[PDB]
This record gives structure tokens, sequence and C-alpha cells, in this order.
């Protein structure tokens, strides 16, 4: 029996690749028409997956970029248990593998890695793990902070007290009206069979837990250039977080982009929203490459 | 401003009734064209709202049955914060002050009870506080025994600590795919925006949990008729509950059919079974009426 | 086979009464010689008992006032399991029975009370529940506040869960220093069998800040004139409550005195502290006395 | 300011050794008149201390044995926190300093242990972590299981919890009673000032349950020879253990003598087993040195 995506489809007739845990991870790429000019990782955020970055992986391939990704462990078609992972490094160990077979095939290219949420998380741990080794990094509201709402000091004592007794406990529910003021998208981000809206499950809401953990240490070495886009009115991440890490970030080239009113998907809200992150990376990573 | 739905209508536009603690319920009627032989209440369980029970009703209206209904607080159209209720009692509570104003309009007319799931244990409980009062009970998958499964002792102990700790915690997920092996009414059921799939709250289990403590030590008094309707594959409520309801109530009018293989909402599920069930309701409660 | 104290003496060898619960209680007296002029109830704390009050009560009965008590439930050589009650209104209840059994005997005289720690919650409560039927009360560091220490909201909320899950749970320790600064009582307090010296247990630590929150509610209803003793170095009964007690309470004749330095147990402390003790209970008790 | 003993006594003025933790531990010794045949270290159990087996010690020391030990880090006149240690395995490690100084001044002298419940625990931990280095065990009522009253699956994943909430939350309470049937030990334990009754803390009775788990583990590699004594109501280590313990060890020299009714501190039992006790201790080792 050939593996299989959990929507069924057989491993060999997508773009994929094996983890250090044995794991296929569905693949996902965008090869602009003649040699790119660099490379650039595309990191999901919790319960999505990387098939919600077409537009803007379309964006960068027109500025001959090699655009590349795939979904993280329990997420989109790849496999393993939806929404759980034995320790967040995990994501960033697959991100690594797949940096370094990507870079292998195209030697001397620099590389940059896009995050959203969970996904921008990943991203500064990718590069905290190997200063001075990406060109730049492109953060959309990224996991930075605990949740001042959803995760006081008291919850995250709850949340541990539940990993030993009801580990497995799945949590919920989240409004996704809080994901962007776009409706449309709210439709559509409903309407996705790829996405996850099972809500938090307690394992995982951990290791969401660990992965801010080990941000708040990582900045104080972050050398990598980066690109924060942040909305005021986000729920999940709060600018909070955003200030904080342009001021606890060492980076020497660090810009920072407030989107007023703007929700949490940020390359999927409003189109005044959506056209301004699209511009502005595209301005972003164009000067940084050549 | 009028009180209007939680979907934004005014209540002014929409049959309804005001409960003892204030809150608005909105109503569903279905009257025969001439003088009914007999009223029966339709009682929907957890999640779901009474606009689910059309067809059903239809049938039971073709049959001169004045049919009536309204959905329990926190549910469908009625207010209240979703999936909430101060004490389990007060949706029996609510039941006999509808049951009690239609008596009035449409007296010496016999009363029956419809109810599916927690509806189920609705409709036992307002029999066992009125026995002697209800001409008859159609039960589909009642509510009776906890999940031997999703509730062991251990389970039920650690929510009853939730309780204390993190009550407003909301719980999930809930596979929608165990409702029915019917998969249009599964999609349809994922596109009600009437219905609530956004998991289990925490204080909100423990009362569904008071229900089943309640319906057992009812039992022993249970005289009302009633036709019971239980599928072999119910995963929310085990089929073990459907033949100690049949053991432990003193009802001298009991029947139990049972669907093999079918899913938890057999009113909604294959063919099949769908059929037969409105079948045997139409002859069950034809026979009891005149 | 005739009841008899945890100490396996025989009831009907000792004084005692019979509470509501059927429960029996070792009681104790000390009359004057001659007509007595008023009525004083002795409240002993936790873990300890009424023989404790021995030299007290001496004088007391020197100035012509009849003695009384009794260990309170689980406590003592009163039956029982040690130190745990079904709710602490039991305490109360109780010590009404023996005061209105001494009254019958003794109509027309004054009633006093007298209470230590956990004793002193108990007379404030008993007269809350009798406004204007006692003619005072001598407090000596009553249990009015909870542990800013050992009893923060969060140890409070942590006792609750352990209540629903490990009731019997037995806690600890205590330093028995932190009673009194006096070595010599320390050790007759270490030597005592009739004291509990088995650490808190937490369905009675329950009740013990149910006595807390029930004082609290009762402060603005007391009028009971009373003395108020107090040591700034308590650990046990912080000095706090004891402000709080003379400010929230509504009683016409409230005195505090404090006594810098000293610990819990005021009339087992250094001779200077018991001394003058001993000596403002005698002058206040006096004066309200003819 | 000289390290002095939790009881004010200066380390320079006793016998002493300090620990890979910095922490200093009280020592003892007692040397036979002439060359010693053998080295035996004696393990105390929880809350208890060195100087308890006195008795025990001049026995052995007068077989030309040279007995040596010390009192466990958080006990008796040795430093650190009453009864807490940061990991089971501190106690083993520091046995093994002790015994590795020991074997230095008197190289090619078989080495013997001793010890009682946690101290049992201990000798065969340490014993596990070196093969066929110790010549015997004695073991009295050693820690081998978990309370099946005290300590099922259910509290202790209770306490587990505790650990991560109130970890420094002591328990208790114990009745000395279980300890022996010598009404005179259980006085002279309870006079003891050297020994700690402040019943067991949270996060000690986990380093508790550790040392169960690993013993279990290393059974299956002990191949030690050993004397097992075991009292039949022994209400602290259960009889249970120590059958399995004799079933589980791979020692090919293993002995079990069981005392029909008596408690836990055999050593200090009723004059009937406490001979038998010493008298078979002395034969069993008798026999195994030259
Ligand atoms: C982006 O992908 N996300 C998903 C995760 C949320 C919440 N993360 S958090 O605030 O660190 C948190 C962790 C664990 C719990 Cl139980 C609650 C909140 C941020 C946006
Ligand atoms: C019908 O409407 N339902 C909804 C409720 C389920 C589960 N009820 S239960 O098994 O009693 C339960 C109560 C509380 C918890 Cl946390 C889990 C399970 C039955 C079908
Ligand atoms: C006088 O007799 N006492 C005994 C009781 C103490 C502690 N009472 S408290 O601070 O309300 C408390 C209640 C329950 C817990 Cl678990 C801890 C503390 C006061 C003096
Ligand atoms: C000998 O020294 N002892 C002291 C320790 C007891 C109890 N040990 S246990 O049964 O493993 C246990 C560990 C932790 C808890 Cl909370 C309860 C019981 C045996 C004799």
């Amino acid at each position: 029996s050939p593996r299989r995506t959990p929507q069924s489809i057989p491993y060999q007739d997508l773009p994929h690749l094996v983890n250090a845990d044995g794991q296929y991870l569905f693949c996902r790429y965008w090869k602009p028409t003649g040699t790119p000019k660099a490379l650039i990782f595309v990191s999901h955020g919790a319960g999505e997956h990387s098939g919600r970055y077409e537009e803007l992986a379309r964006m960068l391939m027109g500025l001959d970029l090699l655009v590349f990704a795939h979904d993280h462990v329990g997420h989109g078609q790849s496999e393993g248990e939806r929404m759980v992972v034995s320790d967040f490094h995990v994501f960033v160990r697959d991100v690594l593998q797949h940096v370094d077979s990507m870079q292998k095939d195209y030697p001397g290219l620099p590389v940059f890695l896009l995050g959203h949420s969970m996904g921008g998380a990943i991203a500064i741990l990718t590069a905290a793990e190997r200063p001075g080794h990406f060109a730049g990094m492109v953060l959309i509201s990224p996991l930075v902070l605990a949740n001042p709402e959803s995760a006081t000091t008291f919850k995250v004592l709850a949340a541990k007290v539940l990993n030993l007794v009801l580990p497995n406990l799945s949590l919920g529910p989240i409004d996704s009206s809080v994901l962007s003021r776009n409706k449309t998208e709210v439709d559509i981000y409903n309407s996705d069979p790829l996405i996850c809206r099972a809500g938090l499950k307690v394992c995982f809401g951990i290791q969401l837990l660990n992965a801010v953990s080990r941000v708040e240490r990582a900045l104080p070495k972050l050398t990598v250039p980066f690109l924060l886009l942040q909305g005021s009115a986000d729920r999940l991440c709060d600018s909070k977080g955003a200030y904080l890490l342009m001021e606890l970030a060492k980076s020497q080239d660090k810009t920072l982009k407030i989107y007023e009113g703007a929700y949490h998907v940020l390359h999927k809200e409003l189109p005044e929203v959506t056209n301004s992150v699209f511009h502005e990376i595209n301005m972003w990573v164009s000067q940084r490459t050549a």
C-alpha cells in the first residue's frame, strides 16, 4: 500500500519529501521561467497549509525568485496526526532539510524565509539556528508573544496540568471572524478542506508555548534582516509582540509596518491592506536581491 | 432597541415566547388544516435547532397533529450564550411552559413528546415531572448514558475539575461524520448556520452529565408510553443506553427498534433508515391517537 | 458498648452533651463557689482542646463567673473524625446548644463568649446569629482573615480542586514554634496527647475558609461588645485581620490591644504578655459584669 | 561563619564529608578494635537518621566489620532542606562517594550494604550501578513497591499534578503506630529530635516514586547476594514487594525471612522479632565474611 496523503492521494503522485521521522511532507514549488536570483521558503501558520500562499508565491515568482514550501507535519496534505508534534523543533528541523535540499540544487543563491503566525516563529527559530545563513525574513503577524488573554500565567499553568492528565484533550473554538475583515476570505477559509478548524489540542498548545519561549531566548541573537507586517486589531498575535520583536531583535536591518485596524491574516485582508502587503513584500525583497 | 435573534432578526417578526429567565425563545409551528387530534412537541439535540425537523414535522402534521417546538436556550434563533445553561432543568421548565401554553389553546387534547439526543433526555425528564400527563414519547437515539469512551469516571472527574478552574473553557471537536452515514446530510449539517459546531463547553458538559444522572433516577418512575429508535453504530449515544432504557423504565407501553449499522441522526440517515423511521413514527403515533 | 472518648474513657464517666448529629461532646465546667454574676463559654482553636484554658478559666471563675466549655467535634475528648466537620456551622450550632442549655439553668444571667483562633470565628458567628443576645466577646488572635501567605486566591483555588479529587487528603505541617515565644509552652504544646498535630486536612481547610468568608459577611451586623487581643508577629492569624475587625465590625463597644512581637497563643506566650492578657481580660469582663 | 548542622553544631566538630552538591553530610563510624574483615555501609530510611542504627552497628562491629554511614541529604545532622532532593539518584551518588572513600583506606576489603525502607531502595540502586562490586546486601522492609493504598495510579497522577502546581506543598500525616508493635520504640521514635515527622512533601513523594520505578527496572540486573527481612503487617512497605523482590531479582544468593504480624521497623519491633533480626543478620553476614 503506497503512502497516501490524509486526503487519500498517493504521495508518488505529488511533490514531496520524507522527514527525519520517516513522515511524508507535501511539497509545493513556484519556479521562475529562467535562472532564479534567490530562493524563498514559505512557512504557513497553524491549521492552514501551503496552498494558501498561491498568489503571494506567484508575485514572488514574478520577481525571479524560486519559491518553495511544504505543509508542516500534521497539516494540509502532509502525514501525521492533525495539529500535533512531538516537539516544536521538528517544524524547524524539517524546514532546514527542505532548505538544505533546495540549496544543493541551487548553490550560491541567497535564501529568504517567509512566515506567518506559527510560521513566523518557525522562521525566526530557523534563522536563529543558522546565524548569517539567510539573506532575509518576511514576517506576517508572527507568533512571538503569548496571548495576554488566551494564555495568562494561570491558563498556561492549567494547560500544563491538562497536558499531564488530558494531553489528547482537544480544545476550541476560535471564531474565524478574527482572522480577516474581508468576508470573502473568511468564507474561503471555512471552505478549505485542507485547513484544520478542530480547535487547538492540549499537547499542541504546549508546543506553541514552547515556541514563544524559544523565540524570546533567540531574539538576542537574531541578526537576519527582516520585514515585519502587523495589524493593530490582531486578536491572535497581539501587536505588542511586534513592537517587542522590533526592540529585542539584534538585526541591523529591521522594518515594521503597522496596518491600522487590520486583523490577523494580513495577506488575506481587505484589498487595501493586501495590496500594500504584496507591494511592500515586493519592494523589500527586490532591494535585497540582485 | 427591540430584542433580536442571535442572527439579528427582530423577535417581533418571528413566533416566540419569553422564558422564566426573561429570555426570548424562537418558536416553530405546524398546524394541520382542521381540528387537530393531538399535540406534539419536538425537542432538538445539542448544537442543532428546531428547523432541522421540518420534514418529520410535516409528516406528523399530515396525520392531523398540531406540531410545535422552540429552540432551546443558547440554541438556534433563541437568545442566550451558545450552548450554555445555568442548570439543565431550565430546558425542561421551558418545555413545560410551551406545552402548558399550547394546552390552554387546545384543551382536552393529548400531548406527545418527540426528542432526539439531549432532546430525548429533556423529553424523559419532562414526562418524569408530570407522570400520566403525556400520551406518548418518541425517542430518537436519546441521551440516557454517559459516553463509555468520551466520559469515564476519570474524564468526568477531570471535567468537574475544569468546571471549577476553567468553566468558560470550550472543548472539542467531534467529527460530524459520526452523525449520519448519509454524506448529503453531513454536508447539509455543516452548512447550517443555525447549528452550533464550536465544541462542547466545560460548564455545559457538566449539565449534560447532570442530565444523564437525572434521567437514570427518573427511569424507575417513568410510565409514559414510548417508541425507542436507536442505531447500533451510534458513537454519541451508545446503544447500551437504549437497552438499559427498555429495561429500567417502568412504562407498560415501550417499544425498541434497532437500526443495524446506522449512526446517530436516525431521521437524517440513509434513505432506507430514514424511510423506516418516518414510517414507524407514523404507525406508532397513529395508533395512540384517534 | 457504652460510648467512649477517642482516648477510650467512657462518656458516662465525664461531663458531656450529645449534639444534633448524635455525637458526644466532652464538656468542662468551672463553677464559682456562690451565685455566679454571669456565664462565659470558652471556644478553643483548631487541633487544640478545652483543657488548654484551665488557668484562664480559673481566673474568670475567681471573678464569680460560671465558666463552661466543650471540645468542638473532632477535637480533644469529643467524638468525630479528627479535624473534620460536615460544615463549619456545626461548630456554631453546638455552641448555641450548650449556651442554650446553660442559660436554662441560670436564667437572666448575662452570657459572654471567649474564643481563640478558629474559636474566635465561631464566637463571632455565634453572636452574629443572635444579635443583642450576648453581653460581650473576648477574642484572642481570632480567625478573621485568610493567610495572605498560606492561602492566596491561587492556593484557595488549588485547595478547592483538591477537595473534589483528594478531599480526605491530609496536609501539613506547621511549625509549633510559630505559636508562642515561650519555649516551655511550645514543649507543653507538643506533649499534649489531646491536641492534634497531624496537619490540616483538605476538606477541613475548606471549612476554615468558609468560616472566614462567613465572618466577613457577618461583621457589618456584629454589634456585640468585644475585647480584641492580637500579637504583631502572628504568622497564623495576621494582625491585618485584627485592624480590619476593629474597622468593619459595627459594635459600639470595641477595644484592641496589640502585643508587639508576640506570637499566636497570647494566653500562652511570654510571662509579660500572658500576665497582661489575663489582667486585661479581667478588667474588661469585670466592668461589663455586676 | 563555619558550616553548622541543622541543629547548630559546627561540622568541624563532627565526622563528615562534603557531597558533589557542596553539601555537608554528617558521618558515623563503628571501627572494630583490630583489622576489619569487611566494610558495611548503613542506609537509613526517610525522615529518620544514622543514629537509629547504634545497636545494630555495634553487633556488626562485634563481628569485626568496619561499620560506617552518613545521614542522607535533608536528613538528621546533614545539610539540605528537610526531606527534599533534586533527584533520588543523589542519595545513591553520595553513598558511592562514601563507599569509594572508605574503600581507599581499606583496600581489598569486601563491602556490604545495609538498608531499610527508602534506605533499601538506595542500597539496591547502589549495587545495580556497580554489578559484582558489593559482597552482599541486608534489606529490612526495603522500598520496592508503591503503596497499593497510599499510591494508586490515580493518586500518583494527582501527586504529579501537585508537583507542577504545589510542589513545595507538604503532605501528611502518617501514624507512628504503624512503624512498630513495640510501644517503647514508638515513643522513642516520637522523642527523637533528629527524626523528621512533618509529613511527606509533594516534590519528595515524586522522588520516592522515581525510586520505585528505578528499582523495578534494576531488578532484572541485580545479582548481589541479599538477605530480605520483611513483616507481614507492614503498612508502609507491603510484603507483596518482598515476594516480588525474591522473584524478580536475578541474584543467585537470595534469602527471605517473614515475620508474622510484625510491622515496618523490624530492627525496632517486639523483642522476639528484633532478637531474631539481629541474630539472622549476624549469621548471614558472618558466613559471607572471613
Ligand atoms: C498562528 O499560526 N497562530 C496559531 C497559534 C496562536 C496562539 N498561540 S499562543 O498565543 O502562543 C497560545 C499557545 C497555547 C495556547 Cl493553549 C493558547 C495560546 C497564535 C496564532
Ligand atoms: C445529543 O444531543 N448529544 C449531545 C451530547 C452528547 C454527549 N453527552 S454525554 O456523553 O453525557 C457527555 C457529557 C459531557 C461530556 Cl464532557 C462528555 C460527554 C450525547 C449526544
Ligand atoms: C486557629 O485555630 N487557626 C487555625 C486555622 C489557621 C488557618 N486558617 S486560614 O488561614 O483561614 C486557612 C484555611 C485553609 C487553608 Cl488550606 C489554609 C489557611 C488560622 C489559625
Ligand atoms: C521508608 O523509608 N519509607 C518511606 C516512604 C514510604 C512510602 N513510599 S511509596 O509508597 O513509594 C510513596 C511515594 C510517594 C507517595 Cl506520595 C506515597 C507513597 C515507604 C517507606
